[PDB]
Parts: structure tokens; C-alpha cells; sequence
């Protein structure tokens, strides 16, 4: 409950992490409810205040968090930001682990703009999946924003636009479940490593899982090299089974990328722009956590209950919720995916005359 930065108050914990806490705060002049983020002085890897330093050198940017105050306040690093609301990997899980084709379409378009804006800056993000991507809070529920900029690095310099060299033997440090091949090879990351591991959270997304997930090995490098192994030997066929053209199509642009090579981000927001119209969705930020929710909303006035809730969403919504067959070995054609529509209507009480009100 101390005060950061005259006019900030710290409130409970949201919270915890490896690089620190982060708190709810308050602005206490004007009431306004932010995010408060912490990190010990006495910290052996200091990490708070470069982010706070690329926050503010990105600053202004859609849908980046707007940095209010960062510097010392005691024994603490402190940085003042905006409060988000869940990250996708959160709202995966609300939706039991698979997002419909139009949802991840919808997120595709807002996060390709937010990495086309990060580089745009002179920074690759470098740690891009699912926790790092957080809604809005409120009316802002609807705006995909990107976190966690502790592994960023400029990739050219500001003035001259010269693109750092080109360097191979660099190790790996997270989880490498989205981690492009290249990072895995042990290159200089650059804008298409960024691109690349989106494309992995899209397949992701669509599918439920990726086919390198929850191995086992007895060092870190040899669970690595596994994970690369299968991301280099499975092909983008394969891989992208059950979706439409375009997704493989975004694979195999990214994983063709010259390493200090401008990226194409209006080609790559027009697979996705011209799948939606295809499938006839509207860019109408109506998530598949939207409708669910609201739909819930409606029944109440656990793995069994959210099935007649998505059963009963998928009838009212069935123009929105189409979903990868993960028995597909083929790309689906748009009017193959389309037929899920009259699917969805087909499903069936007193229950479903409630939801139409
Ligand atoms: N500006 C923010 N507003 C609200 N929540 C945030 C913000 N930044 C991060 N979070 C959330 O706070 C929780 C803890 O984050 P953090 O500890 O930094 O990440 P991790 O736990 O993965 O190391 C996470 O669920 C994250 O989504």
C-alpha cells in the first residue's frame, strides 16, 4: 500500500513473476485504476527498467501499454502502465483450448499491425506467444496489445536504418514451443523470427496444440533439438492440416524470410482479410469468449455445463463458429468450412427459445 512515482498507490497483487511483481495501482488524483510493476534493486539480472526504457521509446504505438512512470522508489524498481485485461493464452483456456477459424482470423490482422508497429520502431520482439498478447480492460476488450518486452532488441539503427549482421551460435533461453526454426539453429533472431512464431500461435490456436508439445528429454539443449527436429522434419502439409490454404501459405512466406529482409505484413494481413470475406465472417470484434460468455450470461438466468453453453452459442452464433477437423489431411475449401453453419442450426427445449430473448 505504498506510493510509487508522488501520486501512484499500490494496491493488491495480480501478480508474481521471475522479474518482480505486478500489482493493481491508483492513480490517487485523478482515480484512475492502473498496473504497478516491481522489481527488487538488489536483483542479480536487472530486467524492470530496460523494458520501462522500450516502452517508452514504443510509446504511442495501437495497442501498445501506455508507460505513465518508471525510475526508484526505495528498495524497488517501479513501473506505472496501463491495466490489461486476459491474455489470450487465458482466454484459450475459457474456450477450452481451441479458438474458431474467425477468431484467430480476427487476432491475426490486429497482431500482424502490432508486430508491423513494434519493427516499425526498430525492435523484433523476440518472445512472441500467446501470454505476451493481453485484451483491453472494458470498452478497450476488443484491442489485442502486446506485453513483456524484456527480450526485445533493436534490429537497425534508428537513424541510418542499418540491419544488425547477421550471427549464428546463439542460445536458446524460454520455452521454445513457438520459437522459429532459425532461433532454434542458433541465429541472430530478426523480423521474420517474430512472424514466424506468430504463424505458430495461429496453428495453435486453430488446432488446440502444436505436434512438439509436452516432450520430455534430459537436458534442456536435447529438448530443444527435439522440438527443432520435429519443427524441421514435419512438413507445412502436414503441420497446417485441416486449415485453409492460407495458413500454410503464411508458414512458408515466413520460413523463406532473408534474414535482414522487410517483411510483407499488407500480403500477410490480406490472407487473412481475404479468408474472412471467403467465409463469409465480419471483422466485427465478436470473439468466440464474447459470444460464450454471453450466451452463459443468458442460460444462468463443469467440462458438461460449458458444452450446452457452447452448444446452445454455436446454434445462436452459427455464421461465427467454425472449426478446424484435426482428422483433416487436407486444406478445406471455403464452402467445405461453411457447412459447419448448417451444422451449428441443425443442433438442439424451453432453453433454447430463452437465449433468442
Ligand atoms: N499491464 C498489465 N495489466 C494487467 N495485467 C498484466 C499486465 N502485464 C502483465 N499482466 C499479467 O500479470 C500476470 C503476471 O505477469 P508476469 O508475472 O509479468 O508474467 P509471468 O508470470 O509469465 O512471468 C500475468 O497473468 C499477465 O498476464
Amino acid at each position: 500500500d505504498l506510493r510509487v512515482g508522488r501520486k501512484f498507490r499500490i494496491g493488491r497483487k495480480i501478480g508474481s513473476g521471475s522479474f518482480g511483481d505486478i500489482y493493481h495501482g491508483t492513480n490517487l488524483i485523478s482515480g484512475e485504476e492502473v498496473a504497478i510493476r516491481l522489481e527488487s534493486i538488489r536483483s542479480r539480472h536487472p530486467q524492470l527498467d530496460y523494458e520501462s526504457r522500450v516502452y517508452k521509446y514504443l510509446s504511442g504505438g495501437v495497442g501498445i501499454p501506455f508507460i505513465r512512470w518508471f525510475g526508484r522508489e526505495g528498495e524497488y524498481n517501479a513501473m506505472v502502465i496501463d491495466l490489461l485485461g486476459p491474455s489470450l493464452e487465458d482466454l484459450f483456456n475459457y474456450c477450452h483450448r481451441k479458438f474458431s477459424f474467425k477468431t484467430v482470423i480476427m487476432l491475426a490482422l490486429q497482431m500482424i499491425c502490432r508486430v508491423q508497429y513494434i519493427h516499425g520502431r526498430s525492435f523484433i520482439h523476440r518472445d512472441i506467444k500467446p501470454d505476451n498478447f493481453l485484451m483491453g480492460v472494458g470498452r478497450r476488450g476488443s484491442t489485442v496489445h502486446v506485453i513483456d518486452f524484456g527480450l526485445s532488441k533493436k534490429y537497425r539503427d534508428f537513424n541510418t536504418h542499418r540491419h544488425i549482421p547477421y550471427r549464428e551460435n546463439k542460445s536458446l533461453t524460454g520455452t521454445a514451443r513457438y520459437a522459429s526454426v532459425n532461433t532454434h539453429l542458433g541465429i541472430e533472431q530478426s523480423r521474420r523470427d517474430d512472424l514466424e512464431s506468430l504463424g505458430y500461435m495461429l496453428i495453435y490456436f486453430c488446432k488446440g496444440s502444436l505436434p512438439w508439445q509436452g516432450l520430455k528429454a534430459t537436458t534442456k539443449k536435447q529438448k530443444y533439438d527435439r522440438i527443432l527436429e520435429k519443427k524441421l522434419c514435419i512438413s507445412v502439409e502436414t503441420l497446417c492440416a485441416g486449415l485453409p490454404l492460407e495458413f500454410s501459405e503464411y508458414m512458408n512466406y515466413c520460413r523463406n524470410l532473408k534474414f535482414d529482409e522487410r517483411p510483407d505484413y499488407l500480403y500477410l494481413a490480406r490472407l487473412f482479410k481475404d479468408l474472412s470475406i471467403k467465409l463469409e465472417y465480419h471483422n466485427d470484434h465478436l470473439f468466440d469468449w464474447t459470444m460464450l460468455r454471453y450466451t452463459k450470461a443468458m442460460v444462468e438466468k463443469k467440462n458438461d455445463s460449458f458444452n450446452k453453453v457452447k452448444l446452445l452459442a454455436m446454434k445462436k452464433f452459427a455464421s461465427h463458429f467454425h472449426y478446424c477437423k484435426n482428422d483433416d489431411k487436407h486444406y478445406p475449401t471455403p464452402e467445405e468450412i461453411k457447412q459447419q453453419t448448417v451444422q451449428n442450426n441443425n443442433a438442439a427445449p424451453e432453453l433454447l427459445s430463452a437465449i433468442d430473448k
